[PDB]
C-alpha cells in the first residue's frame, strides 16, 4: 500500500509522510533536496518506511514511484511557495517571480496529475488530495498572486474530478491557514515570536494552530477512501477561520 | 461509553448514524417522532441493541433527557428532516401552514435544540455537534424554494456559530447529502426498482453511485472523534462529486 | 405608469431606493410600519414627492394595495430589516419569541410577499424583485448566529426561486450590504461620533469609506431597469470591498 | 473619457466597444489581428470613434492607451482563448498547449493589470473589469484546464481589489456563460443547433442567450463608477444558470 508525497520537507510534508506511515503505508517521497545522493539516504535512513525518489520533473514522479510497487494509493500533492515569496504583491514583483509562483503552484500539480490518470485507472483507482490554501477559496489583501495559483488548483479539483470519480480516481483540496508546519507556521515562530499568539486568539474560533497529527488524521482518512461520496471539494483547515 | 444524541432516528442519516456510533463504542440516544408510543420505544431498543429511545418530543427538552441516561453528551446529530413531498413544495399556491412548518422542521427546531445544548455541554468540556442539513444548504435547486432556504440557514447557523462555540471546544459542522442511499430521499427500493434512477444517477453523479449508509457513518463518526479538530465550523457535501 | 414598491421605506436601504427610484421617474408605492398612523403617511407623502404610504401592514396585502394605485408593479424592493440591536441577538439567553421576530421579518415576510406578488407580476409580463439582505447572508460573522440564518434563507430564496421565475420575466436579486451609510445599521450620525467606527472601516473596508446612499440607488435602479437581464438570481455583496 | 478594450475582435470584445463608445469613450482597441496595419485601417473605419493600437505584449498596451489620451477611465481585459482550446482534456493535451491556456487567461491579465496600477493610481482612479468565465466560479466537466485559468483571474480580482479599491482603482469579474458572443454562442449556432436551443431551455433560467447590448449594459454601468461599493467581486452573466 503505498502512498506518493511531494516536497516531503516543507508544508504539509512532515505530517502527511508521519501519519500515512503510521497508518501502514509505505511512502514514497519527493523533494527538491532529493537530487543529491546523500539527502536521500539521510530522509530514508532517519525515516522508516519512505522511500526517498531521485526524481524531479513533475510528470515523472509517478513512473519512479511505481518503479517500488506495483500501485499507488494515495498522491499527496504538497506544493508550495517558500516565505515571503507567497507575499508578493501585483506592484513591482518580477514577471519571473509571478510566473514560479504559478509554476510551483498550478503547473506542477497538473502535469503530476496528467501523468498518474492512466496507472491510477489502470489499478482500479486512487486518492489524490492536493494542498492548496486557504486563499485557494477566500482571498487575503497580501496573496494577490499566490492566491490566483492556488485557486486554479482547487478549480483543478473541482472539475477534475467530475470525470476522474467515475474511475475510482478521488480528488480532493485542503485549504490551510494557522496551521503548525515548517513553511508557514513553525513551532519556532509560534513560541519566540509573540505576534502569532495574539492574532490566532483574535481570528482563530479554535484559539490554536492546527496540529501536524490533525492534518495527517484529515488525509489519512481522505486516503481510506470510507467516505468517497465527499469526493470533489475543498476543505478547509483553519480552525473556523474560514468560511 | 461515549452518549451520541441522534434527532429523527428513524429517518434521513438517522439509520446510517446511529449504526455508526453504536459500532464505534458509542451508547446512541434516539429521539423520533414515532418514540411518542412507548411500544415503538421498546421495538425500536430491541432491534438496535445499546441506543435508547426518548419519549421527549420538544427540541429543547431532548438534551436534558439524554443526560438521564449519561454524565455528558459527547456528539449530537441534529438529523432534520420534513415528511415528503415538502422539501418540493413550490412558492406558488403552498399554504402558510406548511411554509412554517418547513422553517420550523429545518431551521427553527435545530436552534431551539442547539440553544439548549450549549450551556450543558460547555460545561462538560466541549462536544461535537453535527447538523444533516441538504446539498441545497449550498447550492439551490428549482424543487426547493422553501426547503432550500430553510436547509441554507441552518448551513449559515453552523458557520456563525462555530466562530464562537469552538474556543468551548463545542464543535459544529454541516453535511449536506444528495444522491445518499437513506429511507427518505433514495432509499434502496428505489435504486433497485426505479430505471430512471440509475440513470439519472449515471449522468448527474460522478462517482457513479449512491452514497452508502456506512460512508455516510463513517464521515459522521470521523468527526465524533475530533481527530481533525481544525475542519470545524464548515459545510461537507456528501454527494459523490454533484457538488460543488 | 411606472410602479415601484419600496417596503419599510424608512429604514434600512428604504430612503435610497425611494430617491433614486422617484429620481428616475417612478412613482413610489411605499409601506412602512409607521404608516399605520394616517398622520404618518400624509406626512412621508409630502416630504417625499409623488410617493404612495400604504396603510397596508400584511406582507401578503402589500401587493394588492399596490395594484389599487396602477395598473402593474415594475420592481419590488422588499427591505427587509430588524432594529439594532436585533441583529446581534446571540443563541444564549435569547427568548424564543426573539428567534421567531427574527424569521419573522427577514425570512417569512420576504416569502410571503414573494409568494403574493408571482401571479400578478406574471400576468403583467415580468418585473424585478430586489432583495435587500445583509452581507451575512454569504459571509457569517460572529456576533450575527440568528440574523445571518435568516437573511442566509433569503438569499437562497432569491437563488432558488429565481430557477423558475426568470422564464416569466420576473427577475429576482439579492443585494447585500455592510458598511453603507442608511439610518439602521450605519447612520450618518454614528460615523461622526464614533472614531473607532472609521477606523474598523479604514481597516476592513478597501473602498476606504461607507458606501453611499446613491450608490445604493444607482445599484437599484439599474437592477430596475431590466438591461443586464442575464444576472439575474445571484447575491451582490454591497460592501466596499469587505466581501469575498 | 477613454477606456482599453482588450481582444477586441472576441468574446465581450464588440459588445464592449460598441456600448462604451455609445455611451462617449473614446475606445482604444488590442487585438492580435491588429499587428497587421490593414486590420487597424479596416476596424477604424468599420467603428468610428475607436483606436486600434499595434502593440501586442500585454505590458505594454497600457502605454500604447495613453499615446491617445491623459488617463485611462476604464480597461475591459477581454482575455479569451480560442474555442475549443477551452474544452481541453487533462488526458493528452500538450505541456505547450496547458501553459497557452494559463498564459492567455491568467498570465496575460496579471501583465497587463500590473503596468496600469501607477498610470491609474495617478489619474484619481479607473475601472478594471475583467471578462472570465462561469467556470471562474462553478466547475464544468470538460473545461478542466481552462477553468482553472478562470479561476485564478477572478481569485485575482477578488484578492486585488482588497488593495487597489483605497488608490480609487476598482477591479470586477464578469463571468458569462450562454452569452450571444462571436467565440462561444454565436447566433448561428442557436439557429444551427438543436441541441444549443434544447440546453438553454433546460439549464437557463433565463431561456435564452444573453444580449450582446445586455452584457455591454453591464459593462458602462460599472465603469460608471456609480456604484462603487459592490467593487472586487464576480458576476454571474449566465442567466441563471449560475449559481
Ligand atoms: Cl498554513
Ligand atoms: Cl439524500
Ligand atoms: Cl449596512
Ligand atoms: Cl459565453
Amino acid at each position: 500500500k503505498i502512498a506518493l508525497v511531494t516536497h516531503a520537507r516543507h508544508f504539509a510534508g512532515p505530517a502527511a509522510v508521519e501519519a500515512l506511515t503510521r497508518d501502514g503505508y509505505t511512502v514514497v517521497c519527493h523533494d527538491a533536496s532529493f537530487a543529491d545522493a546523500a539527502e536521500r539516504q539521510r530522509f530514508e535512513s532517519e525515516n522508516p518506511g519512505t522511500v526517498a525518489l531521485a526524481e524531479q520533473k513533475p510528470e515523472r514522479l509517478v513512473d519512479a514511484t511505481l518503479q517500488h510497487g506495483e500501485a499507488i494509493d494515495t498522491i499527496v500533492s504538497n506544493d508550495y511557495i517558500p516565505r515571503p515569496m507567497n507575499r508578493l504583491p501585483i506592484e513591482g514583483t518580477s514577471e519571473a517571480d509571478i510566473r514560479q509562483v504559478f509554476e510551483a503552484l498550478s503547473i506542477f500539480p497538473i502535469l503530476l496529475l496528467q501523468s498518474a490518470i492512466a496507472p491510477l485507472r489502470a489499478a482500479g483507482g486512487a486518492s489524490v488530495i492536493f494542498i492548496t490554501s486557504s486563499v485557494g477559496k477566500k482571498p487575503l489583501a497580501y496573496n494577490p498572486l499566490y492566491g490566483p495559483a492556488r485557486a486554479a488548483t482547487v478549480a483543478l479539483v473541482e472539475s477534475a474530478a467530475k470525470t476522474l470519480s467515475r474511475d475510482g480516481i478521488l480528488l480532493y483540496a485542503i485549504g490551510p491557514n494557522f496551521f503548525n508546519n515548517p513553511t508557514y507556521f513553525p513551532t519556532s515562530d509560534w513560541e519566540n515570536n509573540p505576534e502569532l499568539r495574539e492574532r490566532v486568539e483574535r481570528d482563530v474560533p479554535l484559539g490554536r494552530l492546527g496540529r501536524p497529527d490533525e492534518m495527517g488524521a484529515l488525509i489519512t482518512f481522505l486516503a481510506s477512501r470510507r467516505a468517497a461520496p465527499i469526493v470533489g471539494q475543498f476543505f478547509a483547515f483553519t480552525g473556523g477561520y474560514l468560511p
